[PDB]
């Protein structure tokens, strides 16, 4: 990563074939553009610092660790940067129209059923535990990529996780106590567990449809000792009881305890299959 150089020759893209459309985020920020010939014209998503040399080299690090890493279909792809002098530093990866997923969860409760059944018009485009489960096997598998890497994502959490166009998501950081582990508020430690714990926080996220966690609690200290203690969020409102124990195991006290990535991609896969499996017959009865 910031040891490896890198390599303009592949990613060097020129900041005059970029037209800066309008703000994704602000914090740098990340506005949406479109670029001619990145890949004729194609739409891509831009982080860019301000017109600081501290706030220079982490947008430097973003990029080269983007690039070490390498590519995965769940996450968020890399298209070039704009490096050189003339301008300002830029980091360019694919855009994804549809936004992040509590978002995108949020504004389909009111299209979910648990499954289909002929006619299946009735239920045209809306949600099942099927996608659910297929949105949270695909984060897990995304996971388990960067893990394999020895990378560590620290805001894992919806409004980091991206839809793609066949139910496809992707892993994003447009760079939230609720999120983290205990170990990462009482002790700032931040490691491949601690991400687990943040995954079963996603994993309730999306089997609440994009609800906040911790519905009606302030955080504030008795927030955190409960925690420390023991404390764990209620089943959401879409889950199924494996999904419900999932999510326990990744919120063990001892980070040891708690599943790895691998893990949650091999069980995760069998949730899957066996819903699928569970539909075939329902299809084939009604
Ligand atoms: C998790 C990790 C591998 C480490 N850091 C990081 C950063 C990113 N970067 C971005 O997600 C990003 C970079 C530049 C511009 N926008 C970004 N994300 C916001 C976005 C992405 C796609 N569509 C809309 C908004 C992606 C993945 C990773």
């Amino acid at each position: 990563a910031e040891r490896l150089p890198y390599d303009a020759s592949k990613w060097e893209f020129p900041r005059d074939r970029l037209k800066l459309g309008k703000p994704l985020g602000r914090g740098g920020q990340v506005i949406e553009a479109d670029a001619f010939g990145i890949d004729t014209c194609r739409t891509v998503a831009v982080k860019m610092l301000k017109e600081t040399h501290s706030e220079h080299r982490a947008l430097m690090s973003e990029l080269k660790i983007l690039i070490h890493i390498g590519h995965h279909l769940n996450v968020v792809n890399l298209l070039g940067a704009c490096t050189k002098p003339g301008g300002p530093l830029m980091v360019i990866v694919e855009f994804c129209k549809f936004g992040n997923l509590s978002t995108y969860l949020r504004s389909k409760r009111n299209e979910f059923v648990p499954y289909k059944v002929a006619p299946e018009d009735l239920y045209k485009d809306f949600l099942t535990l099927e996608h659910l489960i297929c949105y949270s096997f695909q984060v897990a598998k995304g996971m388990e990529f960067l893990a394999s890497r020895k990378c560590i994502h620290r805001d894992l959490a919806a409004r980091n996780i991206l839809l793609s166009e066949k139910n496809v998501v992707k892993i994003c950081d447009f760079g939230p106590l609720k999120w983290m582990a205990p170990e990462t508020i009482f002790d700032r430690v931040y490691t491949i567990q601690s991400d687990v714990w943040s995954f079963g926080v996603l994993l309730w996220e999306i089997f609440s449809l994009g609800a906040s966690p911790y519905p009606g609690v302030k955080i504030d200290e008795e927030f955190c000792r409960r925690l420390k203690e023991g404390t764990r969020m209620r089943a959401p409102d879409y889950t199924t009881p494996e999904m419900y124990q999932t999510m326990l195991d990744c919120w063990h006290g001892e980070p040891s305890q708690r599943p790895t990535f691998s893990e949650l991609v091999e069980h995760l896969g069998n949730l899957l299959q066996a819903n699928a499996q569970q539909d075939r017959h329902h299809h084939h009865h009604h």
